[PDB]
């Protein structure tokens, strides 16, 4: 069963969706929760955006050279949600704040009669919803929203390299220790000194709660954004008349901006039924 006694004339109704894209390589697993409860004079939809962004990380030699290669990263990931029904209102979002810390994990709790809150390091509400996930050397912020609207960025921070600490926009950052390999990959640094954003991509964990107007429309629309903006670092080659060689760093931030997958979901305040309208 998907639907939960949470107290006396109140209930939460469960359903998932699951999408995925080659195109942008991108997974969306996104949570339903429909609040029905007789204390409340609206209804109300717990939306927890899950799945994987993949970093999408490519190293790659510069054209028809042998010294100058180049690592393609995400600089920030996208996270988005809006809706075009006039009678829908985005109530609460999580994370609310610029957040540096490695995991972020907030609660978000349910109270009869409409309340809903954000709980510490714990329970007593009637419901609740957890968010957590790692950004390591990565900061989240909320870029834009609205009643209609939300937009997180997760961009590149502060990073601790071997020529000490870094800024996300430093030329350098994530510049290799062999500079007379052939392969582009060398000219970075390895894996292991990676954070996996970078490596392997990010796993999201957001929510939002939006509030519809009984009996103003059996049906409304959501579009969820996942994706990230790309960053191109090149590596050349040096050169110093002692004779040592080493590696440098010039970058072209902002190289591919809004790689991003965006489905429309279907929702019926009434059946409680989840329609996938559509994609890219």
């Amino acid at each position: 069963n998907n639907i939960e006694n949470i107290g006396d004339g109140a209930e939460v109704v469960k359903r998932t969706e699951d999408t995925s894209s080659d195109k942008w390589g991108v997974t969306q697993n996104i949570q339903f929760d429909f609040v029905k409860d007789k204390k409340y004079n609206k209804d109300a939809l717990i939306l927890k955006m899950q799945g994987f962004i993949n970093s999408k990380t490519t190293y790659y030699n510069y054209k028809n050279t042998d010294h100058i290669k180049a690592m393609r990263w995400p600089f920030q990931y996208n996270i988005g949600l809006k809706t075009n029904d006039p009678n829908v209102d985005l109530i609460n979002y999580l994370p609310k704040n610029k957040i540096d810390s490695v995991n972020v994990s907030q609660t978000l709790g349910y109270n009869i009669g409409g309340n809903f809150n954000s709980g510490p390091s714990n329970g007593s509400f009637n419901y609740s919803k957890t968010i957590s996930y790692n950004q390591q050397n990565y900061i989240s912020e909320v870029e834009h929203q609205n009643s209609k609207s939300v937009q997180w960025g997760i961009k590149a921070n502060s990073f601790i390299t071997s020529l000490g600490k870094m800024s996300g926009h430093d030329p350098n950052l994530f510049v290799g220790y062999k500079p007379y390999s052939q392969n582009p990959r060398d000219y970075f640094v390895p894996d292991n000194e990676l954070p996996p954003l970078v490596h392997s991509g990010f796993n999201p964990s957001f929510i939002a709660t939006v509030s519809h107007e009984k009996g103003s429309g059996d049906t409304s629309e959501f579009e969820i954004t996942y994706g990230r903006n790309m960053d191109v670092t090149h590596a050349t080659r040096r050169t110093t008349h002692y004779g040592a060689s080493y590696l440098e760093g010039s970058r072209i931030h902002n190289a591919f901006v809004n790689r991003n997958y965006t489905v429309k979901y279907e929702v019926n305040w009434k059946t409680h039924e989840i329609k996938v309208k559509g994609h890219n």
